[PDB]
């Protein structure tokens, strides 16, 4: 297959993460994130797309009270707050970016329409031909993956998928996109302007912070 430039969006581990598309595709998601932001942040606006009996499996909007944009998010799972009772809350896969986060209804608005045209931007990949030093990775591990993607900070590199794998059964709520026995992408990553002609995969292996195989 080709190769593609990619964005690192979000991170688990060196065997769960997420990358966007690089070129007309992110400029529109970047131009729709602006524009949902702007939107939803009209109290008249969420108002004509208030949330009522939210369903798993539903595309909504969501504010990330982090950064305060709006998002597009697949409900994931709804269970009661356990404070309260008559309230719910919401397991949200944020299909664009990769994240996963537990949100109050509050926070939520049904989608408009016309935002559901674009692609879902996320696409949850491993990197090929590396596993972890301890039979879980290492917290250290991580945080060496996450460096060398720059992960969530528009660090370009160029990714391509050498292999697939069985999605293994889901211990928690997943995307309806991820079930069990679904092809994950299996990806080479290496950074351009990295001064460097080891791929990452290959910088965490001999740097110790992966074993080959």
């Amino acid at each position: 297959s080709k190769p593609m430039e990619v964005y690192v969006s979000a991170v688990a581990s060196p065997t769960k993460f997420w990358v966007q598309l690089i070129g007309p595709q992110s400029k529109k998601l970047a131009s729709m994130v602006q524009e949902m932001t702007s939107y939803y942040s009209s109290a008249e606006n969420r108002a004509k797309h208030v949330l009522t009996a939210p369903y798993v499996g539903q595309i909504v909007a969501a504010v990330f009270k982090f950064d305060e944009k709006w998002y597009r998010a697949e409900i994931v799972d709804i269970m009661p707050n356990q404070y309260n009772p008559k309230e719910q809350v919401i397991d949200l896969y944020f299909v664009d970016y990769g994240d996963s986060e537990y949100i109050s209804p509050a926070d939520i608005c049904e989608l408009r329409t016309d935002f559901l045209t674009l692609r879902f931007q996320a696409v949850e990949c491993f990197l090929a031909n590396v596993k972890s030093t301890i039979q879980t990775w290492p917290k250290s591990s991580i945080a060496k993956f996450e460096e060398l993607t720059e992960v969530a900070h528009w660090r370009k590199l160029i990714a391509r998928v050498v292999t697939y794998k069985e999605r293994p059964r889901a211990t928690t709520a997943v995307s309806a996109a991820a079930k069990e026995g679904t092809p994950l992408p299996g990806v080479e990553l290496f950074d351009p302007a990295d001064n460097s002609e080891l791929n990452i995969a290959d910088l965490m292996i001999t740097q110790g912070f992966a074993l080959p195989l």
